[PDB]
């Protein structure tokens, strides 16, 4: 790989500080959040990278009062390279009690789509938790109510403005339908000019002009609740999903017209969390990059990966991320999303935990800015 004989890069340093941080990221009301967690990246086609995150407003838990917030680089040419090239803090929606969160973008052409996931605040996934108020949560189900909504939110401004989010759920969940999740991480758009969008048992496929959309399912067999998406060097589409059972990531292979079986990819371990994809490049050589945690067991084992094949069958060994490791954030690892930047530049979140109360829900969690080149993965010790 040529990219290999150069130089090697990389920089890391916190984006999303939780409230227990120096300098913590507060909205410009004064809404500050316990933890950050469910990060999405995405560099539009000015240049300017969208960071994307679930504020979690009292605690680290995955339902309560939760805002969809952002930052973006504060110009399209300066790449993320420094804490200072960064915007503070912004929202997307954080409207009500409720939670807002699942981040999942895709860039297509001057729009910027932002599909996520919502619930009601009196809901969450087991049912039986205690909120901040001491109100206990109701079990999510398939009432409109108390089910899991899909919702779209569009910027032609380069993410400095969001339109009211839309409720699509009536026609891009299927009915029926309890639990919900669209991505997190980001969607894809395709050599042919489809949006492909990876949520819960299906696709979301977004056709039409650029910038004028309409979305309909693609309904898939044995897929995860937490999918990845791209599109392969040689144009086939991939699902790469995050398992039910800790082992391993379950992966597919197809086209618009639907998708081959799941099966487990026994080269990518994977302890049941969120794992991320990026199709890097499609001329020669093509590469796809994986990023998740390379451990049947637990969170703390970042890798990112390169794939050559045309369709992704084998990665690399590639580069554990605590080869440049991040003092003062906690202990690296969880769910993760990347991107490239304009200065060839992989451009990766990827969760870190205090872990004060250990596994419980007091612990803070902030999210890390990573850049690195291709040569620092492909020159990794192993
Ligand atoms: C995530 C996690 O940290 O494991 O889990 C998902 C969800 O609980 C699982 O996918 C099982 O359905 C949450 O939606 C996410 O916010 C995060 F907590
Ligand atoms: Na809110």
């Amino acid at each position: 790989d040529p990219a290999g004989k150069a130089a090697q890069y990389h920089k890391e340093y916190a984006l999303f500080r939780s409230a227990n941080m120096p300098s913590p990221d507060k909205l410009a009301t004064g809404v500050g959040f316990h933890s950050f967690r469910i990060p999405a990246v995405v560099r539009t086609n000015t240049g300017r990278i969208l960071a994307f995150a679930e504020g979690r407003r009292h605690n680290n838990r995955d339902y309560g009062d939760i805002n969809l917030v952002y930052k973006r680089t504060k110009s399209p040419t300066n790449n993320g390279e420094n804490p200072t090239d960064w915007e503070s803090l912004r929202e997307v929606v954080g409207t009500g009690p409720h939670t807002w969160g699942n981040p999942t973008p895709v860039v297509d052409g001057n729009t910027i789509y932002l599909f996520l996931s919502m619930n009601d605040g009196a809901y969450s996934q087991n049912g039986g938790n205690t909120l901040p108020d001491g109100t206990k949560t109701k079990k999510i189900d398939s009432t409109w109510v108390g089910r899991r909504h899909l919702y779209l939110t569009t910027s032609t401004d380069d993410g400095d403005t969001w339109t009211k989010p839309v409720d699509m759920t009536k026609t891009l969940t299927p009915d029926g339908q309890a639990w919900d999740a669209v991505g997190p991480g980001n969607g894809i758009k395709l050599s042919t000019g489809e949006l492909v969008i990876p949520a819960q048992g299906r696709n979301i496929i977004g056709r039409g002009p650029s910038g004028n959309r309409t979305w309909s399912m693609q309904i898939l067999k044995g897929a995860g609740s937490e999918g990845t998406i791209c599109q392969t060097p040689d144009g086939k589409l991939m699902r790469n999903d995050r398992p039910g059972p800790m082992g391993h990531r379950s992966v597919a292979r197809g086209t618009l017209a639907g998708l081959g079986p799941f099966a487990t990819d026994n080269g990518l371990p994977d302890p049941a969390c969120q794992g991320s994809i990026l199709s890097y490049n499609s001329d020669e050589p093509a590469r796809t990059i994986f990023m998740n945690s390379a451990s049947t067991d637990r969170r703390t084992a970042m890798r990112v990966r390169i794939s050559y094949d045309k369709d992704a069958a084998k990665f690399n060994f590639g580069r554990e991320l605590k080869d440049a490791p991040l003092g003062n954030v906690g202990n690296e690892g969880g769910y993760s999303s990347m991107t490239k930047t304009s200065d060839y530049k992989i451009g990766a979140l990827v969760e870190s935990d205090w872990y004060e109360d250990k596994g419980g829900e007091k612990s803070h969690r902030c999210i890390i800015w990573r850049r690195f080149n291709l040569s620092w993965i492909i020159n990794g010790p192993n």
